[PDB]
């Protein structure tokens, strides 16, 4: 089960100085068009086959929508499922500069959906501790071309994923620190990102950001038995696709984009299956780094939610393109 959003963040001024003018507009609370802009000396075009071309999401988000409305509207309902056992994923996907970590940490003036979702979470945890224990953790690494950071412990820079008895895969040493508050959560973030492999020439636009909490439930009633539950919430702050041929990447650059090519076609490889077809023949998780550790998640019983970006820029247009496109419902 899937969820897709759009989200288009305002137009900027450094847009607005190379030129640009609008392009992207939210006609809609789950359509989003995208007028063609133009460029000779072609163009053989108009014969326009557009001109426009319309893109339809489960829901869309534009300037107008605050912080707390994007949260409540793609990852508030998860929530209930992750106490009660079940697992989720948020992914915030998008070229460099058009949302994401916004979308995720956000700023202190403007809090994104970590903390709203481990706000309700807490919330939620209370409104229930008459019925239920309850244990709580958090992570918070990150994955450079396929290199952990741990973003705590220093001490590691190459953990490997490994399998349980019921072939659950979960990443092995992987630190666990424990947050009693969401000052504290935010600080752990703060802290352990300033290690995000960044930019050699600001952080790599390969680098990917992954929150986890896991969420143990038992029943308080102990003269009858019953399961005991473990929810896992994932929630991902991604870069984008580099196109290695523009750009001129060689070596740790070359090679960087090797990776994270990689890893975004697996990812898109994993969830076409979860999306169609079907026993299956399995779902190829197996593909690569991202999915050692979303394994045991992202399956039948469990929820996706993939947060897209864009620039409403007429600069941006080819990527918006792409991105439109490919989470084009």
């Amino acid at each position: 089960q899937l969820m897709v959003a759009l989200r288009v963040r305002p137009i900027s001024v450094a847009e607005l100085e190379e030129g640009a003018t609008l392009i992207a507009h939210k006609m809609d609370e789950q359509m989003v068009v995208l007028m063609d802009p133009m460029e000779d000396p072609d163009d053989i075009l108009r014969a326009h086959r557009s001109r426009e071309k319309s893109y339809l999401f489960d829901v869309a988000f534009d300037f107008t929508a605050t912080q707390e409305m994007v949260y409540q509207a793609t990852t508030k309902s998860l929530i209930e499922g992750v106490i009660s056992g079940y697992n989720a994923t948020v992914f915030a996907y998008g070229p460099t500069g058009c949302g994401k970590t916004y979308t995720m940490l956000g700023t202190d003036h403007e809090p994104g959906i970590y903390v709203r979702t481990l706000n309700d979470l807490f919330r939620a945890i209370e409104e229930t501790s008459n019925d239920m224990e309850y244990e709580v953790s958090m992570s918070y690494l990150e994955i450079y071309n396929e290199m952990i950071r741990d973003l705590l412990n220093p001490a590691l820079g190459y953990l490997e994923l490994r399998e349980d008895s019921k072939g659950v895969i979960q990443v092995a040493g992987i630190t666990e620190v424990s947050t009693i508050n969401a000052k504290e959560i935010m600080q752990l973030l703060m802290k352990g990102n300033r290690q995000r492999t960044q930019e050699p020439t600001q952080t790599s636009s390969r680098s990917h950001a992954v929150l986890q909490v896991a969420v143990r439930q038992r029943s308080r009633v102990k003269n009858i038995l019953q399961e005991v539950r473990q929810g896992r919430l994932f929630m991902i702050d991604l870069a984008g696709s580099e196109r290695a041929s523009q750009t001129q990447n060689r070596g740790q650059r070359m090679k960087e984009g090797a990776h994270i090519n990689r890893s975004l076609l697996a990812l898109g490889n994993c969830i076409n299956a979860l999306s169609d077809k079907g026993s299956n023949k399995y779902i190829n998780y197996r593909d690569s780094k991202l999915t050692r550790l979303l394994k045991d998640s992202l399956g039948g019983n469990s929820r996706t939610v993939m947060i897209a970006h864009i620039s409403p820029a007429s600069t941006a247009f080819e990527e918006s393109r792409n991105t439109l496109t490919y989470a084009g419902r």
